[PDB]
């Protein structure tokens, strides 16, 4: 069966031997699994790990040091040539530092992959079918369909596989189909057969293909392919790398990254040009060109130095960490801006039924009339007890057990909710529990039926299966659906043309209405009290609101919905079931029956979520197409609003909203916090009336009615249990529907965005210190400090993974206390530059004074003066002004080593600085990022590896020190952490704990080192 859309349905049926009312057997579904197999596509292995090294090195900012490499390697090889001792040493520490760095993004990259895909398995995919153990619709596992199974497919569910239509239920049906055919609008399906057999998938109707959406309405059909046998699945091989883009914070990386090596060009042509006069000396043999060659080296690695080269692989594991933290919190991330995205979320849109409530709904009260004075109406309020979907419940007239087959009016109430209603309930074997089919608001109308019975069967000697639609399928056998008016939200309504089976009573037809009780009441012109109909008046129908007032403002907060009865309906045929906008005029003079309310309790983790949300900044606003009153009592209860708190201006309806010019149309919805009673149509326009005030929106919701404002919101969140529609629109979906991870995502987002900001400045304070330390020295005359090869160590001491490990720093302790961050603003401050500045010149005039303290003051080193340190070059054995200096010490490897100690010594207490933005050390101490302390321990083993090891010292030209040049370079390096701590100091105090365990640690060392 490959062509199936050129048959006939009763063809197909009969190809696979399965009739769609029973469904299909168990003896059928064991050979057709051995045949056909389980409906699953095999897993992708996604970026191998070549390609995923590759992304590493595609940055403008890793392609100098591989260019710089390329030039060391090209200046070295010409000279000494054939030899590895400390010719290729240059090109190599380059190269040390560019595939750390790669290392640890693809590792990290690897690890945010391994934790997604293990959160696909979280809840199965589950498909509704028809099969012979139960004559009702059960859900089982989509992997476990088998071709020739009927399935029934509702609003905003996943077809399972592929699906030859065989019966449509509403109107019409609407189907998704993007995936596949990629048309950006919903097709039309319809029963009958296509001739074409080579038709093409835009051309294929009466079949739905696996993996797409149905939009609107509910039908269904016989699967004809499952798994690899899928259009979908066919088309797999055609799956194109696609152009991701960047994430907006990447764009101000990559701005940054291109303004920084213009300035850091600038810096290098100009230590090559105010080296003229050294060209020439006799230090390079007299020959300008070798002079010349000498500086072109120290330029270059002046530009490995100043550059840095892990900042596009450090915001690369920062956005991989944030993946792989919310995969842990069951939390699956789609687009990788949008973790980014919810850190600078200003507003948090949210839809209530289902999102901010459990969805777990239960009919608990109802009411019918009871007598009609003439001008107020008695009411007979029932109460029923149970919370779960069990259909185990007593139903109670005034708190005592009463029997519903004596309330005809009861009997009417029990039958619109039977059949008005596309939904059923299942028994689940495996847990042990009733589950829904289809929507909670209608499963508990489906539920209710059950508890009250009111057609009395002996529901004893039925299993638990049977016990789940046992009282529904004892009115669907007395009266015969013809159609269903689908339930569309511009009337808020849905009807049911049902034809009484008994032919003794000769009853003409009659539509079954249930709906909002604000417009179905409307539209109602008759009561039904007890078995007799009255003209309804209008102070019967203030008693009859007014009750429903009090249900949902009341402490259950319940959710109400109306029940109605046309007596004298037109004919299928006079009625023109083509569009929509003709359902309403069919729901006119109807017969008010009764109205039930069931019980909605919120999430446990919403009202603990809103309180963190309004200390960040956030704004949650609630965007129903429920009742204002029922709206405005829940959020109430989640915290949105105070148990008493006038909401006169801050919760509108949809048709307050449009009753509204752009004046005050502005005003209200900055202002406003809670909208109910709006169409889809109003929701994605509440989205972009937050976002013409330049707010970043996150909208959370679950059903077809939110996808519009999930796609125009910057950040669209879906629940787990919600429909695949949303879930489509979505850019993070909520696998465990915890609300709480939300919050969580707007904290990693904002540490996603700290951590770069360390990350700046740790490579700005140092390498700016590294770049004043060649130009004081050249101000001063003093001799070079530095050589190429020790600026290239100076790189990978203090630039790798020192650098890296700030990506895992903690949040810090005000993290979730500020107000969001505005996206537009510039990435460094005018505070931060000055911070930058301020490190960078004590780093450079420490590195300076620690080669002058030798020349100068040290006990090993020569006693020379700073004139004969300024002028060193003109020294000769024939001057007075150098009496009894020995010049061959000014290329001693002393002050050579001082300066290199001290560089790499201050530069890792300046990485203990960036841990937090303005927090100190004793509050924040280094041991909260273990990574980074163990990256300093091996950056110090490092350096201390190349001044005692055997060969080293001679290759990098410098000389073991002792421990009192040792003290000297702590004496000059620990200063730069008490700069920072003021710089930090001044942020927290004039701009914007104390662990004693840590303060008593470092006490031993602080005065040691200055006695
Ligand atoms: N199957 C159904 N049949 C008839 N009326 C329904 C219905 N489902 C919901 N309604 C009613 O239509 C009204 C508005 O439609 P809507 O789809 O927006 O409700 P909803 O359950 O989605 C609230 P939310 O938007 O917060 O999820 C609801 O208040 C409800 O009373
Ligand atoms: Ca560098
Ligand atoms: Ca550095
Ligand atoms: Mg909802």
């Amino acid at each position: 069966m490959e062509n199936a859309h050129t048959k006939t349905v009763e063809e197909v049926l009969g190809h696979f031997g399965v009739n769609e009312s029973t469904g299909l057997s168990l003896e059928q579904v064991k050979k057709l699994k051995e045949r056909w197999g389980s409906n699953e596509l095999p897993a992708e292995e996604g970026k191998t790990l070549l390609e995923l090294v590759i992304e590493q090195f595609e940055d403008l900012l890793v392609r100098i040091l591989l260019l710089a490499a390329c030039i060391s390697f090209v200046l070295a090889w010409f000279e000494e040539g054939e030899e590895t001792i400390t010719a290729f040493v240059e090109p190599f520490v380059i190269l040390l530092i560019l595939v750390a760095n790669a290392i640890v993004g693809v590792w990290q990259e690897r690890n945010a992959e391994n934790a997604i895909e293990a959160l696909k398995e979280y809840e199965p995919e589950m498909g509704k079918v028809y099969r012979q153990d139960r004559k009702s619709v059960q859900r089982i596992k989509a992997k476990d369909i088998v071709p020739g199974d009927i399935v029934e497919i509702a609003v905003g569910d996943k077809v399972p596989a592929d699906i030859r239509l065989t019966s449509i239920k509403s109107t019409t049906l609407r189907v998704d189909q993007s995936i596949l055919t990629g048309e950006s609008v919903s097709v039309i399906k319809h029963t009958d057969p296509v001739p074409d057999p080579r038709a093409v998938n835009q051309d294929k109707k009466n079949m739905l293909f696996s993996g797409t959406n149905i939009a609107a309405g509910k039908a269904m059909g016989v699967v004809v392919a499952t798994g690899v046998n899928t259009e979908i699945g066919k088309i797999r091989d055609e799956m194109v790398a696609t152009e991701q883009e960047r994430t907006p914070l990447q764009q101000k990386l990559d701005e940054f990254g291109e303004q920084l090596s213009k300035v850091i060009s600038l810096i290098c042509i100009a230590v090559w040009i105010i080296n003229i006069g050294h060209f020439n000396d006799p230090v390079h043999g007299g020959s300008w060109i070798r002079g010349a060659i000498y500086y072109f080296k120290i330029a270059v690695a002046l530009a490995v130095a100043a550059i840095p080269e892990g900042l596009p692989a450090v915001i690369t594991t920062c956005l991989a960490l944030g993946t792989r933290r919310m995969a842990k919190k069951n939390a699956i991330v789609r687009s990788l801006p949008s973790v980014e995205t919810l850190g600078c979320t200003s507003v948090i849109c949210s839809d209530k039924t289902g999102t901010l409530t459990t969805n777990q709904m239960s009919v608990c009260r109802m009411f019918i009339l009871d007598r009609v004075e003439g001008d107020t109406c008695s009411l007979n309020e029932f109460t029923i007890t149970g919370s779960t979907y069990a259909p185990i419940g007593e139903v109670h007239k005034d708190d005592k057990p009463v029997n519903c087959h004596q309330y005809d009016g009861l009997v009417e109430l029990a039958t619109i909710c039977a059949l008005c209603n596309d939904s059923a309930l299942d028994y689940n074997e495996a847990k042990g529990v009733y589950e829904k089919v289809g929507e909670a608001t209608e499963t508990a109308l489906t539920c209710l039926v059950e508890k009250m019975n009111v057609f009395d069967t002996e529901l004893k000697g039925l299993s638990k299966i049977e016990r789940a639609n046992a009282c529904n399928s004892v009115i669907k056998q007395l009266m015969k659906k013809e159609f269903t008016l689908e339930f569309s939200r511009d009337r808020k309504s849905m009807s049911v043309y049902c034809t009484p089976n008994k032919p003794s009573r000769t009853s003409m037809s009659k539509m079954f209405v249930k709906g909002a009780p604000e417009g179905v009441i409307d539209r109602c012109t008759h009561i039904r009290v007890g078995s007799t109909k009255v003209p309804m008046t209008s102070g019967v129908k203030q008693k009859i609101m007014s009750v429903i007032r009090e249900w949902g403002s009341g402490s259950d907060t319940l959710r109400c919905l109306a029940l109605a009865t046309h007596d004298n309906p037109l004919r299928r045929e006079e009625m023109h079931l083509e569009d929509s906008a003709n359902f309403i005029k069919y729901e006119t003079n109807l017969t008010f029956v009764g109205c039930v309310g069931m019980l909605d309790p919120p999430r446990i983790e919403v009202a603990s979520s809103v309180k963190l949300c309004r200390q960040a900044g956030i704004r949650v606003i609630m965007i129903t197409g429920d009742n204002k009153g029922t709206a405005v009592a829940i959020c109430r209860r989640i915290g949105i609003f105070g148990q008493d708190e006038d909401v006169t201006s801050k919760a509108f309806t949809g048709r307050e909203f449009d009753e509204l010019n752009p004046s005050a149309q502005r005003d209200a919805c900055l202002n406003a916090r809670c909208f109910a009673r709006v169409e889809p149509s109003h929701k994605s326009k509440i989205v972009e009336f937050l976002q013409s005030f330049d707010e970043i929106t996150a909208m959370t919701g679950d059903g077809v009615n939110d996808a519009p404002a999930l796609k125009k919101a910057e950040i669209g969140i879906a629940m787990g249990s919600g429909t695949a529609v949303a879930k489509t629109a979505s850019e993070m979906v909520l696998a465990d529907d915890n609300f709480s991870t939300i919050v969580a995502a707007v904290e990693e987002g904002r540490a996603i965005y700290n951590n770069m900001k360390q990350f700046i400045r740790y490579l700005i304070s140092s390498n700016v210190g590294e770049v004043v330390c060649i130009f004081l020295t050249a101000a001063l005359g003093f001799p070079e400090a530095l050589i190429p090869v020790q600026l290239l160590w100076v790189n990978l001491v203090t630039d790798g993974l020192p650098a890296t490990a700030l990506g895992f720093n903690p949040p810090d302790l005000d993290i979730m206390n500020k107000p969001p961050r505005n996206p537009k603003e510039p990435l460094i401050s005018g505070w931060l530059f000055f911070r930058y500045l301020a490190i960078g010149c004590y780093v450079g005039a420490a590195t300076v004074g620690a080669a002058a303290w030798w020349f100068i003051a040290a006990d090993g080193g020569p006693r020379v003066s700073f004139y004969q340190l300024s002028h060193f070059l003109q020294c000769k054995e024939d001057n007075p002004d150098f009496e009894g200096v020995d010049c061959a010490i000014f290329e001693s490897p002393y002050p050579m080593t001082m300066a290199l100690s001290v560089l790499v010594t201050i530069e890792m207490c300046n990485a203990l600085n960036s841990l937090s933005e303005n927090q100190s050390l004793l509050r924040m101490p280094p041991w909260e990022n273990i990574w980074l302390v163990g990256s300093i321990c091996l950056s110090m083993s490092l350096h201390f590896l190349i001044l005692y090891v055997e060969p080293l010292p001679l290759i990098f030209q410098i000389t073991p020190l002792n421990v009192t040049q040792w003290l000297m370079v702590l004496k000059i390096s620990l200063p730069v952490i008490l700069m920072d701590e003021t710089l930090k100091f001044v942020a927290r105090n004039y701009l914007e704990g104390i662990s004693w365990p840590f303060v008593l640690l470092i006490m031993p060392l602080v005065i040691w080192v200055y006695s």
